[PDB]
């Protein structure tokens, strides 16, 4: 693959390490998203193994709720990821659009997330990073996890606006699959309320709020949601439900679709 090969369209998203662009493949007329990262800035920040964790993992996972990486190439200056395109954009933009979600949309995304994370954890891979700006919508409004790296494998290991990160990760202790489960809780909450439960005004404050696990529920939050989120947001990782217990949880089934 090479640049010429594609016509590039409008830009889809901001320069993390470069932008991502809508794009069309000349031969087949295939519409895709082209993540464009300048080598310069990767090396300067030394995250090439993160890139080289996004690539391997996203190409070898195949699941309807995981964004697909089709291939890559580089030139002199830049590395190019060829991604699946998610026509309806991010859950982040949708949340900004509606401010909060209803229970049906929420339970439905939590379910699509739980299956995608279920597949993920079966191959021992853990995402570590399911913010809403990494959740994308397909053409049917199907939720799709993207990004990857930072990432996966076994127990582990290694500025991430803190919000979705669990206590063990924040202190630097040892973590497993359960990190994602806590994130599901932060997400669940965020969807219903419109703001993540440890949202604070400063990194340092947020860090307190997470380590202490201090959040409260606005009054409009139904008994069963609290039940799911309360259960998901425990300090001790091993007292966090497994995904099949989430997928069960009476509230999810009272509200999800399928
Ligand atoms: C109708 N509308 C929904 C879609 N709209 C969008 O502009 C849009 C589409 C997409 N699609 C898309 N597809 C694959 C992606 C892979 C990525 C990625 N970088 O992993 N992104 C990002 C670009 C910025 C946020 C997410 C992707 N975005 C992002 N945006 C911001 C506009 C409003
Ligand atoms: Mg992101």
């Amino acid at each position: 693959w090479a640049l010429e090969d594609f016509e590039i369209g409008r830009p889809l998203g901001k320069g993390k390490f470069g932008n991502v662009y809508l794009a069309r493949e000349k031969q087949s007329k295939f519409i895709l998203a082209l993540k464009v990262l300048f080598k310069a800035q990767l090396e300067k920040a030394g995250v090439e193994h993160q890139l080289r964790r996004e690539v391997e993992i996203q190409s070898h996972l195949r699941h309807p709720n995981i964004l697909r990486l089709y291939g890559y190439f580089h030139d002199a200056t830049r590395v190019y990821l060829i991604l699946e395109y998610a026509p309806l954009g991010t859950v982040y933009r949708e949340l900004q659009k509606l401010s909060k979600f209803d229970e049906q949309r929420t339970a439905t995304y939590i379910t699509e997330l739980a299956n995608a994370l279920s597949y993920c954890h079966s191959k021992r891979v853990i995402h570590r990073d399911i913010k809403p700006e990494n959740l994308l919508l397909g053409s049917a409004g199907e939720l799709k996890i993207a990004d990857f790296g930072w990432s996966v494998h076994a127990p582990s290991s290694r500025c991430g606006t803190l919000d979705y990160l669990p206590p063990e990760m924040i202190e630097g202790r040892m973590h497993d699959e359960k990190v994602d489960l806590w994130s599901l809780g932060v997400l669940c909450y965020e969807f219903l309320v419109g703001k993540p439960p440890f949202e604070a005004n400063t990194y340092q404050e947020t860090y307190k709020r997470i380590s202490r696990v201090e959040f409260t529920f606005p009054d409009f939050v139904t008994e069963g949601a609290r039940d799911l989120i309360s259960r998901l947001l425990k300090h001790n990782p091993s007292q966090r439900p497994m995904l099949r217990e989430v997928l069960e949880h009476p509230w999810i089934t009272a509200n999800s679709s399928k």
